[PDB]
């Protein structure tokens, strides 16, 4: 000698740690079969029996919860199954993970015979023919599903996935999995699905084998169905009838990627449209302007008001105002300078830092301590000065990247060594480290302030601080010799008295081949002085041969150069901001021993193989002075992606470049040839890449793109309105439409059934129903909506008000999305606004008397005279049942919330009386009803309500009685009856309708035609939102606060009745689209990436493909593919050739051609062949050059010819980060890709479309089928993400690569329970960095959805001993958050 508590031991060794290799999209959730075999195994305890000698047989199974698994960890789940009747839980303390009804029995309960099939019927296929374990599971990976090796079950299927081979290793929670991934393999698809209902599970382990042999290490694979026809997946003893999921947001397994713009930079003297030039809009100069004046006067008012003569320097202060003038009220200065800070007209510098702290400088009153007492207040404000529009010019992220990097390449250790000497007082490390040393990756760095004290600011930094003083030469500590690859000197070297000693010290800390970084005022000196004397003490600085510092402290730019260039300093980079503060990148000059050995590489047939390989396997045998310098003059040349792959094996000490651009050189061409005049410049230098591009010497690097840039909206004509992130509502923004092709995104499958004619209308108008904000939410999923809708760009609104292609105007409801500025609307749901309603009063008729026909005359067919209950008589449908219902003549009930709603229907319902209204409140209309109709019932029912007034409203019924139930937000029982044909489901009917437009429909039509004759049709109170108030007119419709109509405003209604709608532009965020009508040539597109993107287009718009390969089908996984596209309705056709000669190239646009006008040329082949540089010969050095040098020169010739020149509209090329950071052993890969992006540039210089992808590692489908160079893959579903950003962007190359980190590894310091979940918490919901956030920003305002929320909910339990609701969530911030662990 409730029911079963049931531990899973998550252990290194438990028996139970397989279902740790069951995730999704990183988390691990506990699998959706073990809740059966948990409620299995608990009835055979309530039973007395064995659970492997019972057969049950669960049904309506639903899921409500995720047990959140977690390694090493215990997580306890308690079954109650119901003695007789057979009701089974699974609850985890109060919440409930799953439910349903288990029955066991005897006789037989499996439905399907598979149960008796013994053999396999996948033998003898071809291998092009089968899908094996590796193939089925790449296609569940790209979905989400994560299934390590024990749940990966099914070891063989078919094409169409119906025939399997399912392994049985003994394991029940592993092999019901096995057997619902065949209802998961049966609907090809993107998205990720999760399931929640199980109608009918039958295990009838009788017929089942018996456990396996222990020990058994060859397990027996089972035959496995899946029958269509009636949804049972069976394989042996199981058999799972029809299964439902619901679409979850994919999470992100990483950090967000790191998107950059491969461009070219100048080193010296930038030109404003240059990428290495300071960044100085117009607004910033009048700052500056407007900074001097006030500092000038400032200066003057010094003078006259210091009576007491307590102003230090004064004599400085004068020599300000004569060199003020010299380069030419205190009020008006004020008012000037207040003008531009208070204004808000967008033009707006980010802070106005220097006018502050001038004020606070000179709005101090002169009175007895003032030095030491001013002194504390701008050092309280120093902030101000450091983070200024005036001096963030030159630190600007592209600037500051570019000296960090550039240095990068040239330093020749393992560890870049940088040295801030006088961090106190200019601060560069605050600038340096967030911009540019975080995004390192193949280079460590270690840096290193130093000032006269600590440095408070560089606490939170990861800098080594160092005691020493900065302003006094000889004394510098000798052991800082030799210790620094970089110096940095920003403000520095004006503050010291004799500078020609102080370089002189300080370059001999600079290693041999290092750097000094000097930012100084060049500009401008009496700007910043009234703040610089009062905070120097000895202002005493002595002149030299380049003049007389001016004041005490500054030379101007030309003299900075004169003293540098006098003590032997070659300027690598002299970017001279033009407002105030100059760069200098310096470095010594390099005196070659022995002559430069110049290899020129221009040869794009690699005739020059034989001679680099030759003197690069001489590097590491000649003098430290040995340089190889592998040269080109053509634009067209993978010198500098090649040479970044050598450097990876020879090292950077001994490799050189320099390309010279044709197209892009100056008058002057340089003449770069052995001994020359601009090649001694460059060898001085001695800089490992030198670019001369737009008539300077400069280098290609990586500058990052905001993340606020993906957003970044621009005028479209065609837009519509979606959301970034589903279940938000404050998410919705306006994207590109795919009408500007003409055509509709959607026209896959079903929706290509019906051909209904539809004529292109000009929205002006769109009104906002409660079916939008449902779906906006996230309270019910885009599934739930007719199938039609299934690939459609967007799934929000349906009605309309506009214009016809003729100028007439009109209104109707449309599939969505009509929340657009153009739609497609059938002729048969168009009807015509009569001439005395305005487009605005248009907008509220249709769909409000459209759905009141459908509820009173269509399904509850009412009848003159009749009694009606209609519930939330104030809404915009529940306004229409009256109207409708009073012109039938009927007696009408009506629930209205407040007085003011009643107040509102009875005015524009003359005929209501107070007793023909109750309150929706409480339910007491029950009584009154039935009293009211002396016990005769309510003939229809129009039902919105939920719970009992539901029921109450059911009893009011009549004998012949209709209900029409509306209501949305239905009950899980509600929706299973729905499921199982118990009730009709008709709160998406009107959809239906639409999408079929049958004779259902235009009885419709009819009757709100007549309607609108007849004046009983009549425009509904409204209130209008501009397009931009999209996110405030969801809520407001939420909200359900005040009763009416709200609907968007697109245009201006014209003064005329008859007049073509202007063409204008809205702001969007971009949508890539394909035009169906026009075939898209994708080369190598039968690879792992190029097979998932092809389905990317076949989704956006492509209908045409035409996949090259050089064999052509040879997979079942591609052959599955190409199968799911087909049936899908595209016109896919499969070329078994190689784009590498002319007549290839005919071939394949010939065959384009036929099938339409060339729209799209990508290339995604790819054969690479990895080893040693020296060993490799010309065969094998070109063999990645084929389908990257061969096939993309071939192609670009194709697509400057008619008639593709007019047609197409996308040429993307695929290339690799190998350019970018190189790679060892794929040199050859690295000139192929390079030679790439130079044919990409090129094409951009013509004004042709080109785009030039860069990846660095892709996760779910390519190659890697983890951490390479510090760099994780991306998920396909990101990868995709920022390839539509990467289409629609005018850069040529763009770099996308996900960061490990920035350090994280190996650092952390996390304790207190407090903060222990802060950082779990803060984790779900993909904040990276808790702390950053608001304190004070509600939950769903940051967009919690659920799951989100259910793992924060049960975060909490596991995490500590809270129990919250998810009801607080969604409203429960930070601060309260940390306050309810304390408690
Ligand atoms: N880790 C990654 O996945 C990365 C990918 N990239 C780029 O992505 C692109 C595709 O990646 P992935 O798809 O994984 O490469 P795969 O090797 O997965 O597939 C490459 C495809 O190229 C096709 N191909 C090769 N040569 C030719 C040719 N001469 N004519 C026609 N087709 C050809 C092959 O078809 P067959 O097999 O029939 O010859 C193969 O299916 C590549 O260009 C690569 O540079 C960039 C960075 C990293
Ligand atoms: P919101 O949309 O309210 O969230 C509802 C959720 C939590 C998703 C719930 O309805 C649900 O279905 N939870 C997940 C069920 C589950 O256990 N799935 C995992 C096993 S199946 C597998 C392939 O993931």
């Amino acid at each position: 000698y409730s029911d079963n508590v049931i531990d899973i031991d998550l252990s290194e060794d438990s028996p139970e740690n397989y279902l740790l290799e069951h995730a999704v999209d990183g988390r691990m959730l506990f699998p959706a079969t073990g809740t059966l075999v948990l409620a299995w195994k608990t009835l055979a305890k309530l039973k007395g029996v064995e659970f492997e000698q019972l057969g049950v047989q669960m049904t309506n199974v639903q899921i409500h919860q995720a047990l959140f698994l977690n390694p090493g960890g215990k997580t306890t789940v308690s079954v109650s199954v119901m003695p007789i009747t057979g009701e089974f839980q699974v609850r985890d303390g109060e919440s409930l993970i799953s439910s349903g009804v288990i029955t066991s029995s005897e006789g037989r309960l499996l439905e399907t015979d598979q149960h008796m099939k013994k053999g396999s019927v996948l033998d003898g296929k071809p291998d092009k023919e089968l899908l094996f374990t590796k193939e089925i599971y790449r296609e569940f990976l790209l979905r989400g599903y994560e299934y390590g090796a024990a749940f990966q079950g099914i070891q063989r299927a078919s094409l169409d996935a119906t025939d399997t081979d399912i392994r049985w290793d003994g394991r029940w929670i592993s092999y019901l999995d096995t057997v619902l991934q065949m209802y998961l393999l049966s609907k090809p698809g993107t998205h990720q699905a999760l399931p929640t209902l199980l109608e009918s599970v039958t295990i009838d382990p009788r017929v089942h084998p018996a456990q396996p042999p222990e020990g058994t290490t060859e397990f027996q694979v089972l035959p496995g169905k899946w029958d269509p026809v009636l949804q049972i997946a069976a394989a042996g003893g199981v058999e799972i009838r029809s299964c439902h999921s619901i679409r979850a947001s994919r999470r992100l397994n990483h950090d967000p990627p790191i998107l950059e713009d491969f461009a070219f930079a100048p080193y010296v003297d930038p030109r404003p449209s240059d990428r290495s030039a300071a960044a100085v809009t117009p607004a910033l100069r009048d700052y500056a302007d407007a900074c001097f004046e006030f500092s000038r006067q400032g200066m003057k008012r010094w003078l006259e008001n210091d009576k007491n003569n307590v102003l230090p320097n004064k004599e400085e202060i004068k020599e300000a105002l004569a060199m003020a003038n010299k380069h030419a009220n205190f009020a008006s200065a004020k008012a000037t300078l207040e003008a531009l800070v208070n204004n808000k007209n967008g033009h707006r510098l980010p802070n106005h830092g220097l006018f502050e702290m001038l004020d606070i400088a000179f709005s101090e009153p002169l009175e007895g301590d003032y030095w030491d007492r001013l002194r504390m207040k701008l050092h309280d404000v120093r902030t101000y000065l450091w983070d200024d529009p005036i001096i963030a010019a030159l630190e600007s992220p592209d600037i500051v990247k570019l000296v960090m990097e550039t240095v990068s390449d040239n330093v020749n250790q393992q560890v870049m060594e940088i040295l801030e000497v006088g961090a106190a007082r200019g601060p560069y490390y605050r600038q340096a480290i967030p911009k540019a040393l975080e995004y390192f990756s193949i280079k460590d760095w270690q840096y290193t302030v130093a000032d006269q004290g600590f440095v408070e600011d560089a606490a939170e930094f990861p800098v080594k601080m160092m005691q020493f003083d900065p302003l006094d030469p000889a004394n510098f500590p000798a052991e800082l010799t030799e210790s620094c690859d970089l110096l940095v000197l920003k403000w520095n070297l004006q503050m010291q008295v004799d500078l020609d000693a102080a370089i002189t010290e300080f370059s001999k800390m600079i290693k041999p081949g290092g750097f000094l970084l000097v930012l100084e005022n060049g500009t401008r000196l009496s700007t910043f002085f009234p703040i610089k004397a009062i905070v120097s003490a000895s202002l005493g600085g002595k002149g030299g041969p380049e003049g007389d510092r001016a004041m005490g402290c500054f030379y101007t730019d030309a003299q900075w150069s004169a003293l540098f260039a006098r003590h032997g300093f070659e300027q690598i980079m002299h970017i001279p901001d033009g407002i105030a503060v100059s760069m200098f990148l310096l470095r010594k000059p390099f005196e070659p021993s022995v002559a430069p050995i110049i290899i020129n590489v221009d040869d794009l047939e690699c005739s020059w193989l034989e001679e680099v390989q030759a003197r690069c396997a001489e590097l590491q045998d000649s003098h430290k002075d040995s340089r190889l310098w592998l040269v080109a003059n053509t634009e067209l040349s993978g010198v500098l992606g090649f040479l970044r792959s050598l450097v990876w094996e020879f090292g950077s000490e001994k490799l050189r470049c320099i390309q010279i651009d044709d197209a892009t050189a100056g008058p002057n061409p340089p003449k770069i040839s052995a001994d020359s005049a601009d090649f001694k410049e460059l060898v001085r230098k001695d800089l490992a890449y030198n670019v001369f591009k737009n008539g300077k010497w400069g280098t290609y690097r990586g500058f990052v793109i905001s993340d606020a840039d993906r957003q970044k909206e621009r005028p479209s004509e065609y837009v519509y309105a979606d959301w970034l992130s589903a279940g938000d509502m404050s998410s919705l923004r306006w994207f590109d439409s795919p009408l500007k092709t003409g055509h509709n995104n959607g026209m896959l499958g079903s929706k290509m059934a019906h051909k209904l004619e539809t004529e292109t209308c000009s929205v002006y108008y769109a009104g906002l129903n409660l079916r939008d904000i449902i779906l906006a939410n996230g309270t019910i999923q885009r599934d739930i909506l007719p199938e039609e809708t299934f690939f459609k760009e967007g799934v929000l609104g349906v009605e309309f008000s506009g214009r016809n292609s003729s100028g007439k105007r009109v209104m109707g409801l449309c599939p969505p999305p009509a929340l657009a500025t153009t739609v497609k609307c059938p002729v048969s749901s168009l009807w015509s606004v009569p001439d005395q309603w305005t487009l605005e009063e248009a907008a509220t008729v249709p769909l409000a008397y459209a759905t009141a026909y459908y509820c009173l005359v269509s399904e509850g067919g009412v009848q003159k005279g009749a009694t009606v209950f209609i519930h939330a008589g104030a809404s915009v449908v529940g306004q229409a049942s009256i109207a409708v219902a009073l012109s039938y003549n009927c007696e009408i009930f009506t629930l209205t919330k407040n007085s003011d709603e009643t107040a509102l229907l009875k005015s524009m319902y003359p005929q209501l009386n107070d007793r023909n209204f109750c309150s929706s409140e409480d339910c007491s209309f029950e009584k009154y009803i039935r009293k009211e109709t002396k016990g005769s019932g309510v003939d229809v029912v129009i039902n919105t309500l939920r719970g009992k007034f539901l029921k109450a409203s059911r009893r009011l019924l009549s004998k012949k009685g209709k209900f029409v139930d509306i209501g949305f937000k239905v009950d899980s029982n509600t929706q299973i009856a729905y499921y199982t044909r118990e009730h009709p489901d008709l709160r998406f009917q009107l959809d239906a309708l639409l999408e079929s437009q049958g004779p259902e429909w235009t009885r419709l039509f009819d009757l709100v035609q007549a309607g609108i004759h007849s004046g009983v049709v009549k425009p509904l109170k409204r209130a209008v939102y501009s397009m931009d108030k999209i996110v405030d007119a969801f809520k407001t419709v939420e909200a359900e606060r005040e009763a009416g109509k709200i609907v968007i405003k697109i245009r201006d209604e014209e003064r005329q009745k008859v007049c073509p709608t202007p063409r204008t532009s809205f702001p969007a965020i971009h949508r890539t689209c394909f035009h169906p009508d026009k075939s898209h040539i994708l080369v190598g597109g039968m690879g792992g990436m190029g097979l998932e993107t092809a389905h990317w287009m076949v989704l956006r718009g492509a209908k045409k493909l035409i996949l090259t390969s050089r064999y052509g089908i040879t997979t079942g996984y591609q052959a599955r593919k190409i199968a799911f596209f087909k049936q899908l309705g595209v016109e896919v056709e499969v070329l078994a050739l190689s784009v590498n000669t002319r007549k290839a190239a005919d071939k394949v646009f010939e065959h384009a051609l036929k099938m339409g006008p060339v729209g799209g040329i990508f290339n995604m082949a790819m054969v690479l062949y990895n080893d040693d540089f020296l060993k490799m010969n010309r065969e094998q050095f070109l063999k990645p050059l084929e389908s990257k040098i061969t096939m993309t020169m071939l192609l670009d010739d194709k697509s400057r010819e008619k008639p593709v020149r007019d047609t197409l509209d996308h040429f993307v090329m695929f290339s690799s980060l190998i350019v970018s950071g190189g790679h060892l052993g794929q040199a050859n890969y690295a000139f192929g890709s390079t030679v790439l992006e130079k044919i990409c540039e090129r094409r951009k210089r013509d004004g042709l479309p080109v785009t030039t992808p860069q990846w660095a590692s892709i996760a779910d489908v390519g190659t890697v089928a983890t951490i390479i160079c510090r760099k994780y893959p991306q998920r396909f579903f990101n990868v995709l993400s920022v390839f539509d950003f990467m289409m629609s962007s005018d850069n040529v190359v763009t770099i996308s690569y996900v960061l490990v980190e920035k350090s994280m590894g190996v650092a952390a310091g996390e304790e207190s329970m407090v903060d222990q979940v802060l950082r779990a918490v803060g984790k779900v919901l993909g904040i990276k960095d808790v702390s950053s956030v608001d304190g004070d920003k509600e939950f769903i305002d940051m967009g919690v959805d659920s799951l989100m929320s259910v793992e924060i909910k049960q975060a909490l339990e596991r995490d500590a001993g809270l129990v919250i609701s998810t009801k607080d969530t969604q409203l429960m911030t930070f601060n309260t958050l940390r306050s309810m662990v304390k408690g």
